[PDB]
């Protein structure tokens, strides 16, 4: 094998990130994260874009002058949050988009 | 201001990256790259996903245990390439997708 950009656990506490004046509930959620490398040889269990492949090759050849491809979320999922509105009313946002990692990849 | 994830020049030579047995022309192309940081405060000239914002906050708080959001291509464009087929014939691939950066963002 070789490199392994993959989804791993990341639990986030809203108070810790300064959002608790606005997000009442939940207190914490599973955001996940993408970690691991993008270097050859790759996983036959993912697909980078051609640009990521190109950049990976150039980085191997000229490491000081172009950076690596980066392991990032390529698809995200919503969560539900209970938030204080402007009239100060607790309101359910049923699908708060872009909150949790669904898929990771090299980009 | 603050962080600045942005598109910058990156010219790529196909021979240098080992592709010249397959790509006859062009010899080089403008792939571009995305460089710069994803840290607060952000550009009012881009939009990260909520997960990137969340991860940026957690990284600020707990830097040794979650990594930063990463500046990556968020949209790509094709180029035309002249390639040797299997019968060894030079053939135009008019839109070879995913080859050049169109837009960058923090993810």
């Amino acid at each position: 094998a070789g490199s392994h950009c993959q989804k791993t656990s990341l639990r986030v506490n809203f108070e810790d990130i300064g959002w608790d004046s606005w997000i009442i509930a939940p207190k914490e959620y599973e955001a996940y994260e993408c970690k691991g490398g993008c270097f050859f040889p790759l996983a036959d269990d993912v697909t980078p874009t051609k640009h990521a492949i190109v950049q990976t090759l150039v980085h191997l050849k000229f490491p000081t002058k172009v950076g690596k491809a980066c392991c990032v979320p390529t698809k995200l999922s919503p969560i539900s949050v209970l938030y204080k509105d402007d009239m100060g009313v607790p309101t359910l946002k049923y699908h708060y988009e872009g909150m949790s990692v669904a898929e990771c990849g090299c980009r």
